[PDB]
C-alpha cells in the first residue's frame, strides 16, 4: 500500500544500478581491448559514460526511489535523516546486487576482453600509495554528496517516502568531474557497490586486497559532506 | 482538421527520421575515411552525433509528432497504448523511408568512402556471436525506452493527439551512453529504421544477414521497458 | 526610445559575432599547430567551440537582438516576418564587421600559426566537388534554421520589439551535430558572417573562389526550414 | 545573524575553490604524466574539467555565497555596485586561500608528476608574447564575465545579501570555450585565485615573472565586461 511502494523503491535501485554497471564496463573493456591507436571512445569517453549513465538513471529513478544508485549517497543522506534506516540497508543491498548483476552481464558477453583488461576493478595504480588512493576516493565522495544535498528538493519527496527528489545533472556532471580526474590514481570507485560488483566477477587477490579502500573512502567522504552542508553552511534552512 | 495534424506528424517523423541518418552517418564516414591518425572525431564524436541528433530532433518535433525517429520507440509506447495502431504503423513507415533517404543523400555526396569504410551499417564484429549482439542491442533499447517512459509528460501531448510529450535531453544522453558502450559490438543500433536504411544503401549479404538483430533486439527491449514501467514500477500511476 | 534599443541589439550582434570568431578560431589554429601527435583538443574539440560559444552567446543576446549570430538565421526569420527588412539588414552588416575583428584578432595574436593553418577559412576540401559542398551547406543550415525555428518563444520577444526569444540550448547542439558531419567537407560554414570574416583577414584565391557556396547554400537551407516550418508542419500554429 | 550568513558565504568560497583547484590541476598532472601516446583524457578532458567544475559548484554555492569561485567575477559584480567592498575583499581571500589548499592537496598526492608536469601553473607559452598572453587572457575574463552578468537573477539573491543568484550552465560552459582557445598560450587563467594557487604551491621563477599578466588581464577583462553589460546595452534595464 506503501509497502508496495517501498519495494518498488528498492527494485528500481537493483536495475538502475545494474544497467549502470553493464554500461559503464562495458564501455570500459570496449576502450580497453582497441588494438588500433586511438580507435577508441578514450578515457574521456569512459569518464562520460560513468557521468552521463548517473544523470540518466537519477533522472529516471528520483521520483520513485529517490535516484541513489550508489551506497555512499544512501548512506550520506541517512546520516542527515532523509532516509530511515531499514531503507537505507535496503537500498544498499539492492545497489550491490544490482552492481554483481550488471557486471555479470559484461562478463558473459565478452570473456575474454573482460579477463584480460582488468573486469572494471577498481585498485590502486602503480606509482601511487593506498594514502593517497584513500585521500583521492574521500575527497571525490565529498565532492559528490556535497552536490547531491546541494540537489534536493526541500518540497517534493520519492513516491510514498520522504526521500527527497534530486536534480539529477549537476551530479552526473560531479561523477563526470571526478572521473577526470581520479580514473589515473584507482579507475574512481566513489561508490562502493560500483567497486564491489566489479570485484566480485573478476575475483582477483588485488582487487580485493584494495577493495576497503572503496568503502571506507566514500563512506568518511559522504559523512563529512553531510556535516558540511548540514551543520557548517546550514543549507538546508 | 486532426487529420492533417496526422499527415504533418508522419512528415514530421520522416524529415526527422532523415535527418537524423544524414548526419550521424556522413559523421561516421567523415570518421572513418581520415588517414593521419588521430585527425577525426573519433568514436566519441561518432556517439556524440548519435544522442546529440536525438536531443535536437525529439526537441523539435515533440509537441508536433511525440518525437519518436525510432520505430522501437514507437512499438513500446503502442504496447503501452500511447499510441494507435494505426498511428504506429504509419511512424514506422514514415522512419523507415526517411532513414534511407538520410543514408541515400551520404552515399551521394561521398559514395567513395561511403562504400570502402562499411556505409553506416549495423552488423557483428568479429570476435562477438550473435548471442551477444542480441543481449547488446536488448539491453540497449531497454535503457533507451525506459528512459522515454520516464521522460513522458503525464499532461500535455503532441498536437491533436494523446501522444505524449517527451522531455528529450534525458533521451539524446540515454542514446549518446548506450553509443558508448555498443558501438565496438554492431555499431550500435538500437532503432530499426536507422539500421535499415543503412541496410537498403549499403546493400550487402553480411550487413542483410545480421539484419534480424537489429529488429528483434529492439522491439524485445522495447517491450520489455514497457512491461517494467507499467507493470513493476507502475510509474504511470 | 526604442530607437536605443534598435542600435543597442546591433552592437550585441556586432560584440557576440566577433567573440564567436574569435573563441572558435582560435580554437581552430592551436589546434592546427599542434606539433605532438594527439596533444590538441582535436576536431571533436573544434566541434565543441562552434556549438558551445552559440549556446553561450545565444544565452547572453537573446532577450536583447533576439541572439541570431548568423545572417542565414536572421534571414529565415525575415522571410517568416520575425524581423523587418532595416533591422535584418542591419544585423547582418553587424554580424559581417564582428566576424571580421573576431578573426582580425586572432590573426593579430598567432600570425605564424594563423596564415600557416588555412586562417579558419571554409573551402571545399580535396576529394569533394562544389556540388557535394553546396548540398552539405544547404542541408547543414536546415537542421541549424529548423531547430531555431522550433526554439522560438511564441510569447516573448527580445526588447523593444517583435524578434521572438530563442531557446539556445538545442540551438547551440545543432551547430555541434552539424560541425561533426561538416568538417571533413568544407569546414563548416552555415553562416554567411563566419565564412566571410575568415574570407577578408586570411585572402586568400582559393577561398575567395568557393566564397559564395557559403552565402548561397545557408541562404537557400534557411528558406526552405522556414517554409517546412511555417507552411508544411504549420508549426508556428 | 546575517553575520553568520556573511561568515558562512566566505567558507562557501574557500571550499569550492579549493574543490575546483584539486579537481582540475589533479585531472591536468593525471594527463600529463601520461606515457603512452592517447591513453590520456586529452587537452578536451582539460578543458572538460575546468568548465564542467565551475558548472557544478556555481551550483551548489549560488544560494549560498553568489557561487563566484572567481577573484575577477567578485570584481566585475563589485564594480556593478552588486557586492559590498567588504564582502569582495572578503572572497577574493577565502578564494585565494581555497586555491592554494587545493593544490597543496594534489602536490601532496604526487608530488613526482606534480613537480615535473608544470605544477597545474600558468605561463606565457614558448612562442607567444607577453602582449598576446595579456590581451588572451583580457578577452577571455570578458567573455566569461559578460557571460555571469548575463546569467544575474533580477529578483532573486544570496542567503541574507543581495548578491544575485547566478544561472550555473551558462557560465560553466563560458569557461570551457574559453578553454579551448587558450590553453595552447598560457593554459588559461581567467581567474587570479586559480593562476595565484598553483603559482604559490609550484614556486617557479618563470611562473612568478608570468603572474601579473593573471591579475591584470582579469580584473581588466571584468571591468570592460561590467561596463558593456551596464551602459552600453543598459541590460540591467
Amino acid at each position: 500500500l506503501k509497502l508496495w511502494s517501498f519495494w518498488r523503491a528498492a527494485i528500481a535501485e537493483f536495475i538502475a544500478t545494474l544497467l549502470f554497471l553493464y554500461i559503464t564496463v562495458a564501455t570500459v573493456i570496449g576502450h580497453s581491448k582497441e588494438t588500433v591507436v586511438c580507435g577508441s571512445v578514450g578515457l574521456l569517453g569512459i569518464a562520460w559514460a560513468f557521468g552521463g549513465m548517473i544523470f540518466v538513471l537519477v533522472y529516471c529513478t528520483a521520483g520513485i526511489s529517490g535516484g541513489h544508485i550508489n551506497p555512499a549517497v544512501t548512506f550520506g543522506l541517512f546520516l542527515a535523516r532523509k532516509v530511515e534506516l531499514l531503507r537505507a540497508l535496503v537500498y544498499m543491498i539492492a545497489q550491490c546486487l544490482g552492481a554483481i548483476c550488471g557486471v555479470g552481464l559484461v562478463k558473459a558477453f565478452m570473456k575474454g576482453p573482460y579477463n584480460q583488461f582488468g573486469g572494471g576493478a577498481n585498485s590502486v595504480a602503480l606509482g601511487y600509495n593506498k594514502g593517497t588512493a584513500l585521500g583521492a576516493e574521500i575527497i571525490g565522495t565529498f565532492v559528490l554528496v556535497y552536490t547531491v544535498f546541494s540537489a534536493t528538493d526541500p518540497k517534493r519527496s520519492a513516491r510514498d517516502s520522504h526521500v527527497p527528489i534530486l536534480a539529477p545533472l549537476p551530479i552526473g556532471f560531479a561523477v563526470f568531474m571526478v572521473h577526470l580526474a581520479t580514473i589515473p590514481i584507482t579507475g574512481t570507485g566513489i561508490n562502493p557497490a560500483r567497486s564491489f560488483g566489479a570485484a566480485v566477477i573478476f575475483n582477483s587477490n588485488k582487487v580485493w586486497d584494495d577493495q576497503w579502500i572503496f568503502w571506507v573512502g566514500p563512506f568518511i567522504g559522504a559523512a563529512v559532506a553531510a556535516a558540511y552542508h548540514q551543520y557548517v553552511l546550514r543549507a538546508a534552512a
